[PDB]
């Protein structure tokens, strides 16, 4: 596991954005072999989308052959409603880049057959093969997306009771990704960061199971490191010193 | 992982029995595709077998196309002896339902080649493919069947020194099941329940490794929850409130 | 997991050597199906190589059809230099047994393309299929070879900054072995032994992840048991009592 | 230590009030030997003052010979200001009972010599000899009054930087009381209750040092027991069952 | 604190007896200045009384000017009943030594005024001044005598609900002794020994508060050391090696 | 307790020296009422003595009416030997200030009656009444002076087996001081600092018992904070920010 210790939310976004750009440019996606990106919404990834957009506008990356899968969506909420995940994603990212509509995958919270919708979502991911990079956030209690603490590590896309319900990818869906990058911002995430980095593996703090994942990265700001031991932060600061230059 | 918090041993048996019945009826087993059930013996599963039998007698389930695999048997003990696992299983379950003899699998503690017997048992399970549901109990120290604490998670059916010896399925045998349901009864199992639900993954408390299993369920009575935090029990009580109605 | 509690470094070497000999003789390797052995260097395995050599000289084993893979090598250091891993392995083992040069695999710290060298090493292992037994040591902080604490459990052979650099097999490389045997000597390894045997699974103490491995063995001397609970040592002493007779 | 597990804030107040009444009536205070009561302010003791007042109005207790000492007061804030501790105490308690003005002791946040004011407060307590019962609340982090975590257990009345400052009795001032009763309400106090009852003595959670006090009582509501083990709460519930009847 | 690690219950008794004898002979008690000894009953101190008696019979000590105070007695049970603490003490100790009746203090479980009886017991101890050495045992949960876990460290002699009731000295009564020596026998006391020696101070395990006592000694047998770290036992074994020679 | 987080050993010495100077100048010692200072030796207090001497040379303090008591001395070692505590104290402190010989107290490691020497040392301290400030260091295992881990908190000056022996003040001797200031330097003291500040009270880490002392201060450098949580250090850094200006 990697822990990228940065100071501000803006630096985290710039670091995360650059990592995504580098993975894409190294993969060199084409129509027949697209780069598959898993994505989150909310306040946490705000600075990352902002950074991704300026990099695209500077000509550093193209999303023409990038396929995305989002983590969740509200049930029964009109897609064009300003508070839907769909609206958030277009407003903060899709409206500003060259990704084609057919490459965008968002759960349809208005699907007639909920169980069928979730099933097809998992099917769509497998049709491509695998998610190359899945970016996410982490709950104050260490949970992922709308998955509950003590969720099975093999859980799949399904409906969850918090609108009244939401569709969310499962922990297994996230773990099947080739690489997982979690954005950690704020002192309210300090206990979750501690559980992920210093604690032992346990299903109550879902984030701790990333210790078993082949390629996991935590990108965090200063306030989120409050519960770590001084030597833990020092260790990652020194090891990652050359990789945070320029952010 | 699911934790079904109930009050009495009788409720646990009724809940466990209904879960087995529902899995069977949803699977709709036939001669060519039987539902494979893993089973334990002893005082712990008593109320569950009792409940399974009345459900069968009420016409709610048929074991005609259910194949069973038991966890253990004593070595050198006459099969028809009243204290054998064979006698226990027939007396408490097989004597009262419509399962055919060819669908019953019990380790032969009188086999001439012990190692061959255990090897064939594993072979029999694979011939069917997989155990759909494996029900078991848990030791005071968190162990499973006759497996020792610190047993390998990939251990297989073998002989164990406690009669003098016994044949027991391994932890790997149990983990390969599609779903694992552990019955937890009594305050003497309180530390084991705590290790399974709140503790971290560790090979000393074998039960804790179910946290890594794709579909694990703990069904417990009130006395067994003594070592859990009040909020842990409250959390599962609320989440499972709708699934324990009627038991 | 097995824990073989012995008194001295010499006993550990004799026990480890005999275990290797027994695995080889039971496997009965041939030119078309060789026994693949993973090996470490340093002060820790000294008594084991010494024991392996006398067993070979007594006619108890032949390495004619044994293929070896070593854990590491220094970068840019002349192969014939007295401090290289190559020199250590020949001087302490290869010079005294009947293993053919083509069966010896050591990382080439002088390869022009470092990344290619490491890639081919992994390729060579897969060409044989799998390492049947990988023997290693453990760092004071629980690390393996030159892998850092918090290394990914799927890490592979690569270059590491400590000469200035070294090539080292990854944790995944080690875990892919059919059986892993770690030699633990000295009170300085007491905290690592404790983490491996009594602690919970966590990526900070890499050795703790052997709890998830299908066949792991820790062979230790008396000074290394300082951090274990008296009952833990008593438990393994009794369980392994019959397997340490004669060492 | 005693732990009185009750359900609601109202029950806690009724239990605490009755305990104070019983201590007073058993002490039988007179002009020459008054019963000395330490008191807190805020939302926590609201139901207790309410209960104390109705008991007084029912003729169950008289405060004619009861001397009180309050925990704190704001600095530079006009005494008659509606938000002062003085205003709170009169409005919620003194306005409704028969305690004489000369028996009321409140820190003067407008004293010209702050250090002298605090010094005299301690002097006043010693002039009476000792506080017979000191009632207080507890911070989310286990602190007492305005004392900081890691405060000396012998700290005394002094000014503290949070108005801008406040005068607060010290931990030593509280511990010198013959009996200490802490009101614990709300899930936000759950970690503090756990530290006080189940944790070990440590200066970071000041409340934990009451374990060393000769006569300490925690009176809590249901939401505050969230972090205790089920068996801990069960133990106190059974032991105190006869003392909570009627509240 | 001292920890005397011995092998058998007999050795513990011989060590404890010799310690008592040495303290007495060094004190050189007279009619005006007697040596005050606190004593327990039950299976635990059996080998110690046996050893004390043979030492007396060998002329190594006289109890002519030794005053004793016992920890408890049953309420309402006839003093001469074979199961009373009185009968146990005479049968195992007083019947065999030269202590005068006026020097023996046992709680009167048949006293008309229970509270008065307990009050006078404390008064009797103070009349002498202090207990020079108090020997006791420890509960499986770390408790002392009939004091409950979480008992106040300043608790005094009082009646306790387990006959139906018993009179028991308090924790404060024990702590006021100049020296406290606790006999620890059996694996069932392993967790209590661990809490006393390696754990932190906390009122739930009363025995842990002896860490704060000026002169505490734990005398234990081998089975009771099961929960200690190997290095902890090694440390005390080496430090006390010269003081256990001859037992 | 106070924790003064500084960066270098030199800053620690300057802070500690100034604190001593301020305590002396506020006390205003005279021939009839001297300021009593407890002192340590070794590498740890080096920068503090250096700072104390320049302050004296600058006219900021006089030791004319300061009485000192040192923690230890070697047994049987010639007082004027260059490695004695006597030589260290004169060479690093007494040779440079105006303290009179009669105000200096050092244990006489060559006294004919060891036990008498230690007894008189304690007597000398009481003759003055109390040590106003005792400065010391801390062992890697949390011990004080030559006191062993698990030493009684009431231990007194006595001989200790490490020359072969040394005379050392006891933990009780240190705790009886009005104020205790411990200098903490180096990463090797990180675990001890953690036990003192964040851990719970326990006799194995003697330094942790300072949590119970009325006025304890830890003055530490940066390397010693390695085992503290980032938020712990942040908390003390902010609280002590105004008291470390100028060092």
């Amino acid at each position: 596991m990697r822990l990228i210790p940065l100071t501000t939310a803006e630096q985290v976004g710039k670091w995360a954005a650059r990592h995504i750009v580098n993975r894409i440019n190294a993969f060199k996606p084409t129509a027949d072999r697209p780069f598959v990106l898993g994505l989150p919404t909310g306040g946490t990834p705000m600075t990352t989308y902002k950074a991704l957009v300026e990099m695209h506008k500077a000509g550093q990356v193209s999303f023409k052959h990038v396929v995305t899968f989002n983590m969740d969506e509200y049930v029964g909420l009109p897609k064009e409603h300003p508070e839907s995940y769909y609206s958030f994603m277009h407003r903060n990212f899709f409206d500003h880049v060259d990704i084609p509509a057919e490459n965008i995958n968002l759960l349809n919270g208005n699907a007639p057959d909920i169980d069928a919708e979730c099933r097809q979502y998992e099917e769509k991911i497998r049709s491509y093969g695998k998610i190359h990079l899945f970016m996410g956030g982490v709950g104050n209690d260490g949970h992922i997306a709308f998955n509950e603490p003590a969720s099975s590590l093999a859980s799949r896309t399904r409906i969850k009771t918090l609108p009244k319900y939401a569709l969310t990818v499962g922990v297994g869906t996230l773990l099947d990704a080739e690489e997982v990058m979690i954005l950690v911002l704020g002192s309210q995430k300090a206990l979750a960061l501690q559980a992920a980095v210093e604690g032992c593996v346990n299903h109550m703090w879902t984030i701790s199971c990333l210790q078993l994942h082949p390629k996991a990265i935590m990108v965090c700001d200063e306030p989120s490191t409050m519960e770590l031991k001084v030597k833990t932060l020092r260790y990652f600061n020194e090891l990652e010193a050359e990789n945070i230059k320029g952010l």
